């Protein structure tokens, strides 16, 4: 019903393909299902995770982006890279649709050949926790099979976080920013800190002298939320999936899942909610 | 703040493990920018494309699975496969605002070390299009430097497709079908079919009665639905960003483009809207 | 630049309208803020939680409407009305997404205005929240300055749930369901039932038998799953608009929220996770 | 099983309540189905477009302020109120799912009630629709049955569009905008200008230096493909409930319908994409 057009390219045999530029060979021969014989649920549940990783490499990527530019005080392209991570956070939590057309008994009939394997095992997401700055350092014995991956997360735990980065942004011009945000032991995990409570408070109630720094604090504010809203997702579809039994991975599953959601990345953004006063 | 919880498999060295179950090394080792210096929206541009490709894949798989479900006529069955259809669907179609925050300035930046390659040489694509029942022989010829994958594309070709194993469900059923669709050249695309008009206009104004035809009814509607949304998100998406050039491909673009999306692959279905009356 | 086709009504100065029909004069005029002078962010206020109500009658209707389809064993009706009511639910939850755009210190030019009114105070939210289940006659009392209203939810108050004439329906159709569940003292709150756990294995475990059943209990699931996820999100819409202060209702916010997320409608659904088998 | 916390405000009788604050009396009267008997479905369809006409009334008042910002300079503050506005026609453009649980069958019970009345009769969506740029005096005729209604509209008309007010201000700012835009008659729709091609192509070179309208550019190609994409999900309802009947409002419908898909409001931002180079 539609003609091809004139002028489209066929004779690729020799030129770059779409199949060779994006490596589909490769990757889609990445979907190895060990159910046997073959469990139809089992593609579906590789591929969900699989596209998963797959965003949370371009959210590594775009985040790293968005710290240089906070580095170099380029205030409009940080946020235009935190636009972009924004959307890829939102695909990341809307795919879970799918997911949860897996019922239990689905479920039941290949969780046995995944073994001991489980998210909690993902290096691209921890490397993203700890960029944002839930940095945890018992998390690195977790990754001793793999001493490079081990040693790529501990480049990331020794650096500033995002938000210390942002926290050095507002240094830079003028803001109370304590010293020690100059310099300090990064590998510890950022403790909230009330004397950021006033810095905060006039930058919300002086907008149109701080726009900047305003903006950038709701981002923020939209980052953690998002993220926490993935979280959630999460965590209700594991309630659905294997309800309240320990997880493959050895942990007690939900209750486990429950004690990130209760982790702030950025206390202080949060906290001065409680003493912001109108904005003039 | 999150401790550790005890029981957690840390042991993995001679184990299976989420990256290896899910091969992690071969699926992100996959992206492959070739901008030279790098280019930092490309990396973006990759994994859009190939998150889509890893959906399609599923896609694929449970279209599939669906219609066998019709050849043997377990309804309720089929309609769960095309729930988790639709899904997908809705996840090609809802990425697109990641895209969007690519501008012409940008993608100009590398989009000539695409050469001429394009998502127009999809494989897996075009098989979607081929089951769903656009087919276009015409398109063979854009892959024969594929061999096997052109024989996939021609076995698709030469089988009934989802929309006509849905009236030979219909006809097992007694409904009024032409005899023609229990065996003719496959391979040339449904016409519409003006017989069909009473057969679906007994179905919905019968609900009571034909409640399994018409939930199917619906849910092929529905498909074709969210497949015309997402041709409109990527027809929208290339206009943002290229406007009116030429394609990579070789097409005119936009407008060639915009000749699928005047296309139907369920035309009775719709066609029967103008003749309906109230349900009874 | 497009023409009006002839033959398109003009004059209808004594015909049904548009906004006649919708009765759009008395729907526009229901927006007065309170602000002296008034505050831009107000209307976005009122207009989140007006789109919010008119969506919440919509889900009552359907939802009353599905309980009748159960009552009569009509179980294609019934999810047909439930894959509606997920679609209100799923408008409900993603509109929390306009409401994001408001600052602490944009609230906090209004706030004021409010006095106690609540939230908490929505009389069409309780209904939904008694009519799935999550009874408590302690709420009667919030509704005693309105009569007519208080009635209304005492009535809801006073008939089995939704999830209660699910259990009837099982039991209709042999399914081992207790006597209790016949007649009972409606306005107490369900409490988790452990004989029901071998119905619903019985379920999973033989979904080609139990189809239709096995299709309910997941719609149940969904409904629950979306319901959780809107509190989730007016949790954290809480969270960046005002902190961990206390509530204009009097309650202490988002710990008071909080308490409802451990609620759960239908216990017994995701109490079978733990003991599930395959289906076969 | 939630306790009400001692501190709950629960004896309102005298004070401000929620349904009080919102007019819920007023609001929840609005609803006047025309069946008889009752159509269920009657009620999906007044709230489905009453909630969207107080979306419009959102969007209507976002959009003025917008404009009061673009012509004081205020760039940060306009894409502030432009990003909700861009919230508000997702919600818009997200909500037909609910409408697409709508079948032909249903619709047929109920459609002969509503007369000649149609959202083409929609005084809300016509003042967006002028107030983004497409203005057709045409128009003013369909609202004579309504003077006042007539008049605002009429206002608009008049007044320069987002569009104009945006090129107002690039001009303003040393852009090399034609001197027309500094007074015209305004009633007469935009005309697509080459002259402008030069002025989008500096901007879209030169991001660095010109971030400001950048941002801007991309701030209403954004906003001009939502309302797109509203559109055409408005259309493939209409298909899937009409198919090609004549609609109530006199049009041919569908046809009617995909004519204004083709008009646009922003042509020189879309224009620019066919000439502009690499960002530098
Ligand atoms: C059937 C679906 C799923 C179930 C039942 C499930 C279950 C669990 C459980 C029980 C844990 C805790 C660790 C453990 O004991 O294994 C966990 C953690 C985790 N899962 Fe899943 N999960 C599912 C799907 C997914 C998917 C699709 C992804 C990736 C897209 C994912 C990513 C993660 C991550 C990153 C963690 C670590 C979270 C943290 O450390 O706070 N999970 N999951
Ligand atoms: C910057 C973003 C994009 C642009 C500018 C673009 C442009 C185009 C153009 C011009 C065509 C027509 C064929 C040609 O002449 O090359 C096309 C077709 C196609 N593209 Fe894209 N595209 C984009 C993104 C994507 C993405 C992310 C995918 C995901 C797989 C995709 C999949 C396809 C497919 C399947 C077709 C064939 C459609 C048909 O045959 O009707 N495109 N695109
Ligand atoms: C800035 C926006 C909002 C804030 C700060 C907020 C805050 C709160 C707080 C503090 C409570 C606890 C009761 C109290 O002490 O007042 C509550 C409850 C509630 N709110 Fe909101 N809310 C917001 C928006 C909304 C909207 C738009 C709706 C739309 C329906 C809504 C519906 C409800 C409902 C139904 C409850 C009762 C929940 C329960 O009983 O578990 N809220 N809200
Ligand atoms: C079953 C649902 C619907 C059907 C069958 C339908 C059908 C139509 C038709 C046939 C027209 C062309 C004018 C005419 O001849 O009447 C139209 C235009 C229009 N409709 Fe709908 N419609 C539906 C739902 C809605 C809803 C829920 C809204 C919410 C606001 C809406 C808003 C509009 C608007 C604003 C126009 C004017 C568009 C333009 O002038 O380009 N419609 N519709
Ligand atoms: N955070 C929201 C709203 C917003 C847009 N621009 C802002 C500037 C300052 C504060 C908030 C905003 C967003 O990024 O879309
Ligand atoms: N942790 C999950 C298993 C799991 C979920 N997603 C995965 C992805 C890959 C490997 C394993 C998983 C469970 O307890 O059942
Ligand atoms: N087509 C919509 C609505 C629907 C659900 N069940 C149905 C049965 C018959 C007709 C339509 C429906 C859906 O699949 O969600
Ligand atoms: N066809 C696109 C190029 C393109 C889009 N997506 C792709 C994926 C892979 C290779 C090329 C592409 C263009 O005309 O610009
Ligand atoms: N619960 C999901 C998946 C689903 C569809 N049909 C089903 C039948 C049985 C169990 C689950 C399903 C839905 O309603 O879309
Ligand atoms: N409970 C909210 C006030 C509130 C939110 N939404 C409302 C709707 C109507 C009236 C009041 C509200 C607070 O503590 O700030
Ligand atoms: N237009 C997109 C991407 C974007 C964000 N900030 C920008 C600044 C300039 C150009 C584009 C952008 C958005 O608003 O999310
Ligand atoms: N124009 C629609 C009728 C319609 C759709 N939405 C409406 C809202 C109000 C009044 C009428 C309508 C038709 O042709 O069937």
């Amino acid at each position: 019903l539609r003609d091809l057009e004139p002028g489209i390219h066929t004779d690729l045999e020799g030129r770059l393909t779409y199949g060779g530029y994006l490596r589909l060979d490769q990757l889609l021969s990445a979907q190895q299902p060990l159910s046997e014989p073959a469990h139809h649920d089992e593609m579906l549940f590789i591929i969900q995770s699989q596209t998963s990783e797959l965003w949370l490499k371009l959210l590594a990527h775009e985040l790293r982006a968005a710290i240089v530019h906070l580095q170099r005080d380029e205030v409009w392209q940080c946020r235009k890279v935190l636009a972009r991570s924004k959307q890829v956070l939102r695909q990341l939590t809307e795919q879970w649709s799918v997911l949860e057309t897996l019922t239990p008994s689905e479920y039941m009939g290949f969780r046995d050949v995944l073994g001991p394997s489980s998210g909690f095992q993902s290096l691209q997401y921890r490397y993203i926790e700890f960029l944002l700055g839930n940095k945890n350092p018992q998390m690195l014995q977790v990754f001793a099979y793999d001493p490079a991956g081990q040693a790529r997360l501990r480049e990331v735990l020794e650096a500033p976080s995002l938000y210390e980065e942002f926290l050095r942004y507002l240094a830079r011009f003028g803001h109370a920013i304590p010293q020690q945000y100059q310099a300090r032991d990064w590998t510890a995990a950022h403790v909230a800190d009330d004397t950021l409570r006033p810095v905060f408070e006039r930058i919300y109630e002086n907008t149109d002298r701080y726009w900047r720094e305003y903006s950038l604090c709701e981002d923020l504010v939209d980052v953690e939320t998002q993220f926490q809203l993935w979280r959630f997702r999460h965590m209700r579809t594991v309630m659905r999936v294997i309800g309240f039994k320990r997880g493959t991975g050895g942990s007690s599953g939900v209750g486990f899942l429950q004690q990130a959601l209760a982790l702030t990345f950025f206390p202080e953004l949060f906290d001065v909610r409680t003493s912001v006063g109108v904005d003039n």
